This record gives C-alpha cells, structure tokens and sequence, in this order.
C-alpha cells in the first residue's frame, strides 16, 4: 500500500505567510476590517506553511503536515470549503480531505491540490472569455474537492488562469480547462470556442499532450512544465522548451502573435548556456530564470512590467533582467513580476495599481524593487506568488542560531 | 618535499555514521551481537568521518584528520588491520596505515586509498568469476594496506566490485584488477580469463585506458570516472561519456547486452541540456545523476531497482527518476539505489530483502521511498553508500551553514 | 527617484581583510613598519567588508554600509583621499564620496566605484607603456573621485591594469583607458600603426564595444564582463566567449599571439558540456572557471602560474586545473593564480617571489597549494584579490556559533 512520490518541484521549508496588495473579497485573509495592504501583513495560522499560491482573487496555503487552507472569493467555489457563515473567507480555512498534500495551484476561479501519492484535486472553475465553462463537467463548478480522472501517479500540478497541467510520474503531459488560446496543447484552433463539434467534455477531462519524437518513434515525454495566465511552457525530457498558449505580445517567445494551439519547440530558448529552471507569466508578460541565477522577461513592456528598465519595448525573446541579485525563483501576477534571491530577498516590477510592489506606492515600476518592510525584517523570503490585485510571500525569521 | 594533491570528489564535510541491513560479518560496526538493523543505527567511531564507503561486506571510513577505519569481513584482508582479538571486525578499527589520506574507496573484497601527495593504497583481493586472483601481484592478497607503483599522483580512486581505477592529474585512467567482463577497458577478450598464457600481470599491473583522440590528436584524457560493480565510466575533457565493462542488461546504456571490452563513447548521454556530474551502478543497474538535481537509472528492471515505478520494463538509455526532490548525490548496492537530495534527505528503492531500504520491512521498493528512523530525525544526510547486503550512511546534526 | 539597481556579481558577505606579500609602500595596510609579511596578516577596517581588491600597488575595500578604504601608493592618485600626511597611505584611509558604493575595480594608477544607482566613479590615472596618459582628460590625473555617468545605468564595472570598462543595466560594454594592447575592443583602426595617442580623448571617453551580430540584428550584447591585466573577457547572452586585448603568450585563448584590437568570438571556449562564468588574469596567463566548479588555465607557462604540474608547457585553450577541490572563484595576480573553494579554502600558485603564495616561501608553486597560516585558521575565505607583488583576501569565522 501507500505508495508516495515526490518531486524537485514540492516546497518543503517551514515558514510564516504574508499578504498584500488588495483583500476586498477576502483574498488577503486579514478578516473583514482589513481590505487593502501597502506593505506585507503577517497572516496567522495555526501551522507553519511550505507553499503559498495566490489565485485571481483568492489564497491557497499548504501546511508543513500536509493540511490545505484557503481564503478569499468563494463564489465559483475556489475555497474548497462551506463559507455559509458571513466573513467565513476572510481568513484562513481547513479544505477537509483524508490524504496529505504535497503541492497546490490557484488560478482564477480555481484550484488543485496533489497529494502524497499522486492522485489531483480540483475545485471551483474555469472560464472562458465570454464565461464559466464547468471545471470537470461542462458548466458545472464545484464547491468541494473533485478527484480528476486518471490512471497514473501524478508528480506535479500547475495553473493557469483556466488551466490545470499534470506532469505524471512517467513524462506525460496531462491538460484540462479553457483551451481558448491554445493553452491546454492538444485542440485545434476549431475547438477553440468551447470544444466546437467535439463538446465541452473533451476540454474538462484530463487527456495527454502528443508529440513527435525528435527522433524517429514515440511520443515526446516532459520533466517538467510550467503555466502563465492563459500559456504553458513545458521541457521535453531532451532539455527542448515547448509552448502552446496566448503569445498576442510575444509573451510565449515567438516571432508572431498569433495564438499557438499545436505545442510549439522555442527556438528563442534553445541551449546556449541557460538551463531553463523556472517560468511564470501573467496575461501578457513572462518572466523565467535558469540554472546560473539569472532572471530573463518577455512580452508586454507596458507599465513597467518586463522589469527591464524605463522605455523598455516589447521582447518576443527572453531578455536578461541584469539588476537583480543572484535568483533562485520567480513568478507573476496579473500585469507584475517578481524574483527571489539565493540570498532571501523579493524584487518586485510592473503596475503599482494595486499596491501589489510592497513600495507603500500605488507608482509603477519599470525596474526591480526590493520589498521591505516591518514584517520582512530579519526574515528571509522563500517564496512570492501574485494573484490579479494581491501577492503572497512565505518568510522564515531570518536565523539567528 | 612532496606536493599535495585535492580534487572535487574529495569529502571534506564532517558527520556521524549509521549501518543498516545485514550484519552477520561485521559490515554494519555494532558488535558481535547486532546481526541486523532494519533502521539506520549509530556506529561508534572515534573520530569524525568525511567519507563512508560500503564494500561488498566491509564498510571503510575516511576520518577528518586522514585517518581510515574500518569493520567487516577480513578473511581477504579487506579491513586492512589485525582482527586477532575475537569480535574486533565487528566495531571499527584503525586500518594499518601511517598516512594522511584524503580518499577511500572499496569493493568486494579489496579496500583503496589516495593519500594527500597523490598516492595509492590497496589492500584485500581481487576474485574472478573462477576465484580469488590477487592484488597488485599474482595469486597474492594482501592483509595490509600496499602502496600502488605508480609515478604519476593520482587525483581520485575509484572501485568496482573486482577492480581499480585511478585518475591522474594529467588525466590518465589507470586501470587494474579483473578484467574478465572488460571493466578495464584495456584488456582484449582474449585473454580476460586471468590473463589467459599472459597471466594475471597483464590485468594487475597498473597500465592506462588508450584511445587514440578523435580529430586525430593524441590520447584521449578524462576529467572523471565512476564505477559500478563490473563496469566503469569515464568522462573525457570534451565531456564525452565513456563506458567498459559489463552491459548484460544494457547497464552501461548500449544497445546490446555485449560486454564491452574497448571503451565506447556512450551517445545515449550526449545531451546539450544534461551536464553528467555522478555515476553508480550494481551488478545489473546503473543510476547517474546531471548538475542540475536529477538523476536517471538504466539496466535491469526486476526488483525495483531503477526507481521508475511498478512494471517497469529493462531500460538502455538514462531514464529520469522522476518522484525524487532535487538531487545531490547518487549511490547503489548490489541490487539497490539511492538518491541524497539538496535538502539532506535519502531516497530508496529496490530489492528489499536485506532490509537495505530502511523501510523497516523486507518488500522490495519500485519507486523510491524516504528512508526515516530516529537516527535521522534532525540531521541532514551527507552522503550513501551501499554493498552487497548493509548500507552506510554519513550524517550531520541539522546543518549550520 | 534614484532606482537603485543591483548585479549578481555585487558582493554582501561581511568579512575581515587579511593580506600577504610586499608591502613597501603601503599596499598592506599594515603601517610604515611592516614591508613584507610571508602570510596573512590581518589588517583593521573600521567596518566590515564586503568587497576587497588589490590593484597593482595599493588596495581598496568595500564596507558593508557603502564606504570605501584604501592604501597603498598615491602617487599618481588611485588611493582618491589626501595622503600629503607621511605615511598616511600605509593604513586604510577612507574615500570622501557620500555615496552608497556597492561594487568596486581597481588597476595599476586607478579605482571604480559603482554607486547603488548605477554611476561609476574614477579617480587616479591611466599610463600606457610610455607613461602616464591621463584619466578622463588628457595628461590629467584626479585625487578625488570623478562621476562618469552613461545614459543607462551600469550594473558591473571591472578593471585591468590600465583600462576600466563598465556593463551597462542593457548588456552594453563602455570601455574606457590605455587601449595600446586591444584591450578596449574599440578602435582598432586606431592603433593600425597609430599611436593610441593620437586619438587620446576618444579613449579616455566611455564608449561601447559594437560588434555586428552575424544572420544580424543589430550589435551583440553581454551578461558579464571580467579583466585581465592587459585584456578583457566578455559573455554574450548566448553564452559565448569574446576576448579583446594582449595575447602574447596565448592568454587570451586565441591560436595566434598578436594583440587583437576587436573582439574575438574564441571558439577555444566553445564546449557542449562547459558553461563559462568566471575568469581573470595576470600580465600573460589566465585562469577561468565553468558552472560546475571547475578551475582552468591558459596563457605562459613560467614559473608555475597555469597550476598545472611541473613541467607545464604554454597553453592556448582552457586547460583544467585537476588538482582542486570544487572551486567557487578564481583570481590572478601579475604572475600568480588563486582559487577559493566551496568549502571555503584558498589556494595559490605560480610565482613565489613576493611571498603572495602564502607558503611562507618564497618559491614557486607548480601546482595549487591550500593557502594556510594563523588568520586562515578557523576562518571560512570569501574571496581573493592579487595585484604586482601583493595579495588581498576576505575571510569571515567559521559560522559555528
């Protein structure tokens, strides 16, 4: 029995969560009278927590034991829990399953949870640009925690805005969601608009991205792979960077702008010397890192968000962002970037609307700024996740034997 | 005076010992009375240990100041010491040797060492498929340590189960030891049974692996080497990985199950993403590990010793290892694998019967499962090692820097 | 608002300064007494230090708050501090310059500093092999340090003995100084016969290194840049090697010996499995180091300072260092090699003569020798730095307690 995986993916560093940005739907789980945040807020729970991922407009946090918590909109069910009594989603809450989780993902409206044996959870729903489209079943969302469909041990979950990638154990590529922009790999342009002739049903149920075989027979297997907003960029087991997704501002690393629905080998990220170790995106921006520390944007330049300076334009390949620190992880939210150094601090770039640059400003910034503060004082950051109008950090007091 | 020699493989990071699995002969260091440990157990050195290798039945321990301890089977003179005193063999000893050594090694039943001017140090035997064949000369072990007659520092050693390599400074791998299935990659079959009419000087002299450089230049010269129990790999300043020796089941990652008496430039690890950094191999397996946390096994399948999951099927070709954290160190046993990771933890898989697993049962393991105990609670493991039934750690109390 | 603006190359460690060699006017630190010491000596900063370099007779160090201290000979004004008081530049003085300086470079008559902006300050003077040529000006030194701001911030300056450049936040190389031997990668047509000289102004003045990019968009850019004493290393972002400067001994890595005044796609460099991250160098040699620890050399042979064994011979492609632990930096003096471990330990080679070894010795070093002594003991080293007859080290208390 009881047969675990894991993965270099998992998070595993006891540490203390962090919100800023805005929290009016409770996505700051601060509770009712705490509606926006300048500068990082301590978020108090019961545990410490090894990951901590921010959705469109709600938090999902992962306990060292294994314990999932959640906060913010629970309207299409992104919770996982019964928020009946008012204020309920303002602060932290238990998702109730039986089996340890070993790694989440949040998008929009949704949310999924892997646990230690490899089997995926998923809850609350996907949309598409003119609605909701279900989340396993066509139109339906859910308010509990569904178990997806499938038949081998899963290593790693990813989300997208309205998207869910499953790495399994054995390199396939398993995809499910909106696949409107080309972001799921393996539907037509002519199913672009709810599945097309083929329902709905075959958008919402896990099925396999299939390739090739730069070679001469099988199909393509992955180590791993990543999503932004409405893309996926996922590594072939050879080391080739694969996308499929929205790329309208060359935010996928392409020459055009046109949506890419059959996966696509990057040509704009092939081995010159940088191991691609890390991707995030929001809509129109990504922001990558590789194995010597370096962090790299591309996509929209407007409001600052590629971090590469004042009067940056748009890039359609990765571009060096050279004013950050040695880099040991990145991510996006919706329209901002963010790096963590080796060394435990957070760069933040992009649109200030919603204080989510931890500046104490709503300005824009067009080059890293380090996050400060009262609260990330004599701490080290592990990790920055950034939602639509908020961001998530994990700290851990920064040592002092 | 003598001029000291270093090199990247040499251990320098202070721990504690544990033993598990079986301990009829001595191998696991507790005494006369512990026969069997199913979890990690406390091995009373005398000093703190850099390096700690499992031999076929023997384990043989580096201590910070050069010093060699070892405990075991001493019937082919393995432990390098005078086990007169009854149940000596069974808790360590000081190994009879007036050097500061920087490197061990160990097989079967011979143990090396590389002293810090460049030296070498053997003691024990050589077997064949046949029976005992020597050491460094003819038809004789040696119960004491015996220094290599070699005029060229060696940078690192390295042992199979019957054989010895040696890496030069200038990049030179010397080669000694059975050659029978090609392990020497320097021996012709033809005279691999002992030597045929040559006899056993042409296997246990100590000469260097010959290829004429491509691109016609001179020798080819090597940057590392690794064994497995009747295999080896090497790897040339180009980067270009070579193997010899066994591949009954593909272990050295060729598409036949010919042993391989010429070395043979292995394009099943040429790869622009993949950077070989480690190599370890059982009798019939391999796993290997690139510099960027991940590590890939090949060979025979049965008993779960390619860590691939349940019905995994002979592979020859590295294959990702997938439900691993990010790996630091690789190591295998007769018939298990293991896997360090970078956050101090230890991986598992294969047959389970010796209880080598540290699961606290006897099932073998096709993925790979945490090892725990109490001996592991806070510390972080540094590295593993394993033989023919026992398996050796080397930890430190959670780490400070 | 003043964006401040960072590197990965930017140093934050906290240290004590030690230093070793000659020290007859001044560039020890250790007072009017103290000509010579045959190991470290510890030399009092009234702050930490972060960042510590040799020039080619004096020495210059970072403080952890911003602040620059040097000493050493002021004659032509590299110390940028009043010494008219004797034996005032026989101890660290520090700079007046009320900026946040974050990275600096020094050379034979000069300084850099890198504000926490991106301005470079310079003060001192640069000579070209028929005296002094000037420092931003024509025949004209500074005392005091001068501001040379580009229009984009400047994320790394390095120096040579008499040449600074400075890579911009944007991947450009501003090169500026004696250009006599290629080392500004400039104007070539400039020194077609010519005497730098005659075109002096243009270079004293920053300008860009442009190179066309071939199957071309506009002009190459870097992520990183390093010196030599009379040569200059730079890494496109596709990771290529360029060199420019003094290869009269092969140092740059180029087949032939004459001084190469534009920059030189080395394909010397160009190696699947080695990723390039570090490199320096004395007058006629050079040592580099790859992503995976591994130190190499290239350049003139005599006495000792390749690290490659008795007996070297000349080298003009990157030649491995075997005889070293896993390396995390490598410096060069004139005539000397360094490099600091992982573990952090230091080690040395070449030329012995001004007792930089750190043997106690004044012989040469063939090989790399451990870097021993009273102030090295229990002391974890962070970096080395060594100019004409001097070596410069930081070291931190080993982090226990």
């Amino acid at each position: 029995k009881k047969v675990k995986v894991s993965h270099r993916s998992h998070s595993t560093e006891p540490g203390l969560v962090l919100t800023l940005g805005q929290g009016d739907v409770g996505q700051l789980g601060l509770g009712e009278n705490v509606m926006e945040r300048k500068k990082p807020a301590l978020v108090s729970i019961p545990e410490d927590v090894v990951q901590a991922e921010a959705g469109g407009m709600h938090t999902v946090c992962l306990s060292k034991s294994g314990q999932v918590y959640s906060f913010g909109c629970n309207d299409e069910g992104a919770l996982g829990r019964d928020t009946s009594v008012e204020g309920s989603e303002m602060v932290p809450g238990k998702v109730e399953l039986q089996e340890k989780v070993v790694q989440v993902s949040a998008g929009d409206s949704h949310t999924a949870a892997l646990t230690d044996d490899g089997r995926v959870f998923l809850w609350g729903s996907f949309r598409d640009n003119n609605g909701v489209i279900g989340l396993l079943e066509p139109m339906k969302k859910s308010m509990v925690p569904v178990q997806v469909q499938l038949d081998v041990p899963v290593v790693k979950v990813a989300s997208g805005n309205d998207h869910l990638v499953m790495l399994t154990a054995d390199g396939d590529l398993y995809t499910l969601g909106c696949g409107e922009q080309g972001q799921l790999g393996r539907v037509p342009e002519l199913f672009a608009n709810r599945g097309g002739r083929q329902g709905l049903e075959r958008l919402l149920v896990p099925k396999c991205v299939m390739l090739k075989s730069r070679g001469s027979r099988g199909h393509v297997r992955f180590q791993d792979a990543f999503c932004g907003a409405y893309f996926t960029f996922a590594i072939s087991h050879e080391g080739h960077v694969y996308g499929f997704g929205l790329s309208n501002y060359h935010q996928l690393g392409t020459p055009g702008t046109e949506s890419c629905f059959i996966p696509q080998n990057l040509t704009s990220f092939k081995n010159s010397t940088k191991s691609w170790v890390g991707f995030s995106g929001g809509q129109h921006h990504t922001v990558c890192m590789d194995s010597e520390g370096k962090a790299y944007s591309l996509g929209r330049a407007e409001y600052g968000r590629l971090g590469l300076g004042e009067g940056a334009e748009e890039k359609s390949i990765p571009t060096l962002i050279s004013r950050l620190p040695a880099v040991s992880s990145v991510a996006c939210g919706a329209s901002v970037g963010y790096a963590v150094t080796k060394d435990g601090r957070v760069f933040a770039w992009g649109m200030g609307t919603n204080y989510q640059l931890g500046t104490g400003q709503d300005e824009d910034a067009w080059s890293p700024v380090e996050m400060m503060g009262k609260q990330l004082e004599n701490r080290v950051v592990l990790s920055v996740s950034s939602g639509g109008q908020h961001t998530v950090l994990l700290v851990k007091d920064k040592e002092q034997s």
